[PDB]
DNA sequence: ACGCGCTACACTAAAAGGGCCCTTAATTCGATCGACTAAGAAAGGGCCCTTTATCGATCGACTG
């Protein structure tokens, strides 16, 4: 990732590995809450070309799961990791979300 | 092997998504204007009490 392992505690290293875990296991839902500036969104935005960081919380079942008009599957179809930032900000215009 | 079948453009209709925007029916309040709720009000009014008259009763000089 670019972190210095010798400058971190062992448990912090294992937490960072848990952060890797969503990339390596199929259909792995995981939630992480923490203080600002702890380097959360960096791994899901820079250090992987096959993961997406959904910003702003602007998520609808149309573009996230299945858009019935265009008949194309949403984000969850071609990305290995979908990371919802700003969990407070995520809200669904449709109820079914 | 040059006429022939495919591959490109506007109107009409249907679906769905997504702003979305108005609604509303929930909220706050926030005066507020009654609404009492005492606190002291003052007029008024009501109450009391010592005033004169008299009716004895008597106790007086005075008096014959």
């Amino acid at each position: 990732i670019g972190m210095e392992p010798a400058s971190l505690k062992e448990d912090v290293q294992w937490h960072l590995l848990a952060r890797m875990v969503p990339f390596v296991e199929n259909n792995y839902n995981v939630c992480e809450l923490g203080p600002r500036g702890t380097g959360k969104s960096h791994i899901y935005k820079e250090c992987s070309p096959n993961s997406i960081l959904v910003s702003g919380g602007q998520t609808t079942v149309a573009n996230l799961f299945y858009n019935m008009s265009s008949r194309r599957i949403g984000l969850v179809g071609l990305w290995d990791v979908v990371a919802f930032d700003q969990v407070a900000g995520i809200s669904f215009k449709d109820k079914d979300g």
